[PDB]
């Protein structure tokens, strides 16, 4: 199976964004975080972030930000692939999330979104 | 004829998108994939991907991604040029596709799309 | 708490935007500034800027600019994190403010915007 | 006159777009090409292209691509400046065009588009 | 005052746009130019341009271009800051403009635009 693709939430919408600059662990960073909803259904797995110079995958900062902004605009249904327990700066984790954003795929129906499933 | 332009599907719409980050073969990659339909019906040649650091043509990652996102937004009729049997990571090809995305051109009628045909 | 995240204004709208190029302190700069409203409420904390080659955080100029431009388009409610007393160029500070823009987050309700809320 | 601004078509609309990656003449390239509307015909005429690593002007690939995509989206009237007899890869010329895209300007009326004119 | 911010036109709309490539002085350049109107009126100062590798401020080509395109799309009211007598190739000036685009700011009402204004009637 694809490494780091085992943990996802499907058929969600990106209903909030954050983008900022921040000194973390003595380094200058950019970060963004997405906030999720699932229609009217309460979702607790509701925030995932990406940092330009930290994380399991530093690549794709701008492209992932632009992709997240796109789905915030459309309100379309997506699947979010993420990794738990990544961010080690405790101030950041408490403010935003511990989760790293890995991938965003679209859902064309209540069952199907692109990408691997477990 | 133009090398790598002999294999295409016409009058399709990009009805799904994936963008992600992924370690493949020891390298840190970005990828995106496009999902297709043929008007009202499915097409089983229905996914094609591009990878920033692997493939026959590594250039144009951002421009191809932006172009794919554009036609996902418009739902316009397009022709997709692609190359067979490119992606060799078995987990990636199982989840997404073996095909490398080469070009996207528009169709201005049910019988005409820009670019070369066989 | 997150350094430089203790000062913010919530549930505002970006109702004006400036982008330009400018020589400041002997250096060629780009800058942008956002202007804020909060409905019809009188606000005084109403402008914040980012400069490509000066500031506490020089990274993220383009991304912050495009983010600011997006919310100017939507008119949606946002929270603005900023830092006081950054820009020293007297002409620039007089035209805009001294404040450096640190982050922009969205507000999905009257009571929620993303990001930390703890203060000093 | 401005060099490479002598040849143009005015008050046209872009009705097709192509973007791809392609090996030409031993080099990896990106290209895009625009097609122009002719009456109610589906088939475009007067296609023009730009290539990232070849041409008289290699700069501005991404900006020109995004400009062309913009006017394809709006369908607005534009003036297109181009150069004839540029692309020499026979396969590319046959599939797309020999013309290199130089500039795109808007037309605010049937009688005015920005940029220089020739008589 | 802010250097290069003393000449501007306020409450205009960007109603035309040009982008192109051009060889000048042995350098390959990009440029763009904006055309302006003041509501239903034509104005005197109605065009200004930016060039990626010439001018008083070479930085910010892409960000200025994107910003100009945005306001051409929205048709919103803006203030344009510009500098006179920058482009001194007469065939470019005849074709497009002699003025260099310095900044674009918004006008949220007919009475307010963001950005510096001159000190007084004589710009002392
Ligand atoms: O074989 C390949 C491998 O690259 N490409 C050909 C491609 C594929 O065989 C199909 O897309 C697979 O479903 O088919 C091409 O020709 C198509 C195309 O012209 C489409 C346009 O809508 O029509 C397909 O014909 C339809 C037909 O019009 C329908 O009436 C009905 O008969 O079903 C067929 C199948 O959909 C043509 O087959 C293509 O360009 O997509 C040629 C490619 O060389
Ligand atoms: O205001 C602008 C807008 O572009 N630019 C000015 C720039 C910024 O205000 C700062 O870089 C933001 O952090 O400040 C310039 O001036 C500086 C510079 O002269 C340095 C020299 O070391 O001093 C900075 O002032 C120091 C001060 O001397 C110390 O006492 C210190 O502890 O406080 C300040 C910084 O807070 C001056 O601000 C610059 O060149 O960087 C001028 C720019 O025009
Ligand atoms: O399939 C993918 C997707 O990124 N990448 C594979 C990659 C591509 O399939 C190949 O490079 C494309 O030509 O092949 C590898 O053998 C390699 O070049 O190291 C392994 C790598 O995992
Ligand atoms: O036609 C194309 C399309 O990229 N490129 C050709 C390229 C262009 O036509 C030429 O560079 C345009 O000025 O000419 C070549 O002779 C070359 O410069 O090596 C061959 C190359 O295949």
């Amino acid at each position: 199976a694809m490494a780091d693709y085992d943990t996802y939430v499907s058929n969600v919408q990106i209903n909030n964004l954050s983008y900022g600059v921040y000194t973390s662990g003595g380094k200058e960073t950019q970060f963004f975080c997405i906030g999720l909803k699932h229609g009217s259904e309460a979702i607790s797995i509701n925030a995932m972030c990406k940092v330009d110079v930290y994380g399991n995958h530093k690549q794709g900062f701008d492209n992932m930000l632009n992709t997240a902004k796109y789905y915030y605009t459309t309100g379309g249904d997506v699947r979010i692939y993420y990794k738990e327990n990544v961010w080690r700066d405790p101030d950041f984790k408490s403010a935003f999330s511990s989760r790293e954003l890995i991938a965003i795929t679209t859902c064309s129906s209540s069952s199907y979104c692109m990408g691997p499933t477990v």
